[PDB]
């Protein structure tokens, strides 16, 4: 329903002000592997969430948000350091594009096969990104909702709407498996999925990395499935 072709990526718009975009990796076993991310218009400028898998494709949302918005990317925040969210960095930086990510997806980011963001964030008790480090962000609202898909995963909400970004960390309400759980934390994913869920209690469009926008089932299905990781 919705979706847009363009080159091999898929484009949907999800609200006004927004769109998901998707892209492809052949995996052993396994087939093509799809993986979501957002572009979000606030007022004159675009905000990506996540790169695609590859410079190539990350170079192909930008041509697509040039033909459809034709508004400047003031900037990226790329929500952990593995190859689906961070793949495209290098098509980033030659754009001219300002990178964001949590300091210990940097950190991980060269031991991984990935560039480093330009940035940091850094995040309070609460979960909440230290807003200082989070400048022009607009609607973006970054939260780091703790360990689960990885050490270093983090999640976005969108202000102004009623979505809400899991990346990695969360499942569809339907999902067979928690998918990778090869950099996972066992002990903490079900909290955190939780965590992700009272961060942004009033979305309504749970979008994901690996599987279409969903209720807030996704949420539940989600930490039930890792309860039994414990
Ligand atoms: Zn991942
Ligand atoms: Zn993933």
């Amino acid at each position: 329903p919705g979706d847009q072709r363009f080159g091999d990526l898929v484009f949907r718009q999800l609200a006004p002000n927004v769109w998901q975009h998707t892209s492809y990796l052949d995996m052993p076993g396994f087939g093509a592997v799809a993986s979501n991310g957002l572009i979000v218009r606030d007022g004159g400028r675009v905000l990506l969430v996540d790169t695609a898998w590859t410079d190539d494709q990350t170079a192909q949302i930008l041509n697509w948000i040039k033909q459809e918005i034709n508004l400047p990317v003031a900037l990226a925040v790329v929500t952990h350091a593995h190859q689906d969210k961070m793949g495209g960095m290098d098509a980033l930086h030659a754009a001219g594009i300002a990178t964001y990510a949590n300091a210990l997806s940097n950190q991980l980011a060269p031991q991984e096969g990935l560039v480093a963001a330009q940035h940091s964030l850094t995040f309070a008790a609460n979960g909440w990104v230290e807003p200082a480090t989070a400048p022009n962000f607009g609607p973006l609202k970054v939260f780091y909702p703790g360990p689960g898909h990885t050490s270093d995963n983090i999640t976005v909400g969108i202000d102004g709407t009623d979505i809400a970004f899991g990346g990695c960390l969360i499942k569809d309400s339907k999902a067979k498996s928690l998918g990778n759980l090869g950099d996972a934390d066992t002990e903490h994913y079900a909290a955190s999925a939780r965590a992700f869920g009272a961060a942004f209690p009033k979305a309504s469009m749970i979008v994901m990395s690996h599987s279409a926008p969903d209720s807030r089932a996704a949420i539940t299905h989600t930490a039930r499935m890792a309860d039994k990781l414990r």
